[PDB]
C-alpha cells in the first residue's frame, strides 16, 4: 500500500529476506504500524477541525497582519497535501537507518514558526518597528527545528547530541519571546488589551513547550505514543499555537486599533528598559 | 560501507533480490555511484580550503558583527560534520523512493541563509534598525529552502512543483536583496564603501543565482552533474556566498565605522524612497 517494497519472503529459518526485483526500495522497520485505527479517525478529525478553522480564518481574515493570513494559508495548504499524502515520500521520510520522520510537520514549522515569532515582534502591529532581539527569536528558532528534524531524522546518540542542540536553541528562544510579552504587557493599554496579551502568552509557552514534549514521547523519542498517536497531539498544539494564538493577535491588534484612533497614539515612559505605555489622556 | 544493506543476491533469472535478514533497508538506488574519485578527491580539497577559510575567519573576526560569526561557526561544525559522516544517514538521506538528499546542506542553509539576509538587511552595520522589508526576505528565503528540499526528497511533477514553489519564492527573495543593494549603495558614502557594496552585490546574486542552477545540474535534476560533481561546485558557491561575501560586509562595516568617527554621521536626503545619505561636511 506504499511507493515501497511491502510485500516479501522469509527464507533460511528466516535468516533471508528476498524480495522482487522490481526497483523498490525495501526494509523491515518502515513496516511497523503507525498506531491504532482509533488514533488514525482521531487524527483525521483534528485534520479536519484544523482545516475548517483554517478555512473560516482565511474567510475570517478577509495595520495589514499579513502574518496570520501566512500561517493560515500554510496550514489549508498542509491539509491538502496531508489528506492525499499523509503518509507518502516525502511528506513523511522512510530513511536508511529505518526512521520514518514527518517531515511534512518540521517544513510546516519552518514555514510558520519564523512568522509567529514575527507577529511576536510586533505584537502591537504597530509601525516598521521591531529589534535586534527579532534576529535572535528568528536565528534561535530556526535552529531549533533544524536540530529537531535533524534528530528526527538521526538515531541514538547523535539524535540526542542534536536534541539537545535543539534543546539550546529553545531555551534562547523561549527567554527572548518572554523579554517580548514582558514588554508588550506593559506596552499596550490597562484595558482588555492587556488580558489578550497575557493569554497569548500561555498559548504560546503552552503549546511550544509541547513539542519538544511530544518529541520525547513519540516515535522520535521512547515511542511512548504512536506515530498516529502524535498526529493527534501535535495538530492540537498546531491548533493552539498556530490557529487560536494567531486569532488572539488579531483580537489584539485589533483593541490596539479603535485605541489608537479613539484617544490617539500617548506614550507614557514607564521604567523596567524604558516602555512607552499607551494611555488615554494626555 | 554503508548502515544499510549493501550486499545481496541475485535469484530467479535476475527477478528476486535476497538479503540478509539483519535488520538493514535495502535499496539498489542508493547503491549508484556518488561520482568518480577524481571529483571526489577535488570536493575533499575544497572540504579544506573552506574550513581552513572558516578557520581563518573565526581567528581573524576575533558595532558587534555577530552575523559573519555565525554562519562561520556553523560551516567549520558542519565541516567537522562533514569529515566524519559526509555520506551517513542523516547527512545523506536515503528515502524510500531511492532518492539521496544532502540534508546537510539544506540544513546548513536554513541555518546560515538568514543570517546573510539579517547582514544584508544592516548592511552598515548602524544601530537597531532593519526594516519590514527584512521580514519579506527571511520569509521568502526559508521558503525556497523548504521547497528546494522538498523538490529533492521529492521524485518526478511533485519535485517540479516544489521547485517551482521553490523558484518563485526566490524570485520574491532577490528582487528585495536588490532594493536593499541599491539603497544600500546610496546610503553608504561616495568612497571605497561603494565600491564593496556593488561587489557584494555581485558575490550575493551570482553564488545565489547559481544554487538553482546546480539544483537542476545535479542528482536533484537531469544528473549532467555527479553527487561528488554536486558537492564540489556547491563548496566554491558556498564559500562566495559566505566566507567571502561575510569578509566584504566587514571591510564595508569597518569602513562605515572609521567614517562615522572621522566625519561623523552626517545625512543628506536623497530622492530614489528617500535615503540618508552619509556625507563628509554638513
Ligand atoms: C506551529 C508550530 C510551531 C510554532 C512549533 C514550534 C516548535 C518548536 C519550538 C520545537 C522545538 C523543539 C526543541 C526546542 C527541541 C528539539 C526538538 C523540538 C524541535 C520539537
Ligand atoms: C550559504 C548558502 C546559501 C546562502 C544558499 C542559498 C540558496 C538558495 C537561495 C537556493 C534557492 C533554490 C531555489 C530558489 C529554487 C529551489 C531550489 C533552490 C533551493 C536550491
Ligand atoms: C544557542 C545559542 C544561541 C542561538 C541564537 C543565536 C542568535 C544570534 C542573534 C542574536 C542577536 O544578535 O540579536
Ligand atoms: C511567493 C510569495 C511570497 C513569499 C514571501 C512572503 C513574505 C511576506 C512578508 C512580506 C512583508 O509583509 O514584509
Amino acid at each position: 500500500v506504499g511507493l515501497f517494497q511491502t510485500s516479501y519472503t522469509l527464507e533460511n529459518q528466516g535468516s533471508v529476506i528476498c524480495i522482487p526485483n522490481n526497483g523498490q526500495c525495501f526494509c523491515l522497520a518502515w513496516l511497523k504500524s503507525n498506531g491504532t485505527n482509533a488514533e488514525k479517525l482521531a487524527a483525521n478529525i483534528l485534520q479536519w477541525i484544523s482545516f475548517a478553522l483554517s478555512a473560516l480564518c482565511l474567510m475570517f481574515y478577509g495595520t495589514c497582519g499579513w502574518e496570520n493570513i501566512y500561517v493560515a494559508t500554510i496550514q489549508m495548504i498542509k491539509f491538502i497535501i496531508e489528506y492525499f499524502h499523509s503518509f507518502d515520500e516525502p511528506a513523511v521520510i522512510y530513511s536508511s537507518n529505518g526512521n520514518k520522520t514527518r517531515w511534512l510537520r518540521y517544513a510546516s514549522w519552518l514555514l510558520t514558526c519564523p512568522v509567529i515569532l514575527i507577529h511576536l515582534s510586533n505584537l502591537t502591529g504597530l509601525a516598521n518597528d521591531y529589534n535586534k532581539r527579532t534576529m535572535g527569536l528568528l536565528v534561535s528558532d530556526i535552529g531549533t527545528i533544524v536540530w529537531g528534524t535533524t534528530a528526527a531524522l538521526s538515531k541514538g546518540y547523535v539524535r540526542v547530541i542534536f536534541f539537545l542542540m535543539g534543546l539550546c536553541y529553545g531555551i534562547y528562544t523561549f527567554f527572548n519571546a518572554a523579554k517580548v510579552y514582558i514588554e508588550a504587557y506593559h506596552t499596550v493599554p490597562k484595558g482588555r488589551c492587556r488580558q489578550v496579551v497575557t493569554g497569548m502568552a500561555w498559548l504560546f509557552f503552552v503549546s511550544w513547550g509541547m513539542f519538544p514534549i511530544l518529541f520525547i514521547l513519540g516515535p522520535e523519542g521512547f515511542g511512548v505514543l504512536s506515530r498516529y498517536g502524535s498526529n493527534v497531539g501535535h495538530t492540537i498544539i498546531d491548533l493552539m499555537s498556530k490557529q487560536c494564538w494567531g486569532l488572539l493577535g488579531h483580537y489584539l491588534r485589533v483593541l490596539i486599533h479603535s485605541h489608537i484612533l479613539i484617544h490617539g497614539d500617548i506614550r507614557k515612559t514607564t521604567k523596567l528598559i524604558e516602555v512607552e505605555t499607551l494611555v488615554e489622556d494626555e
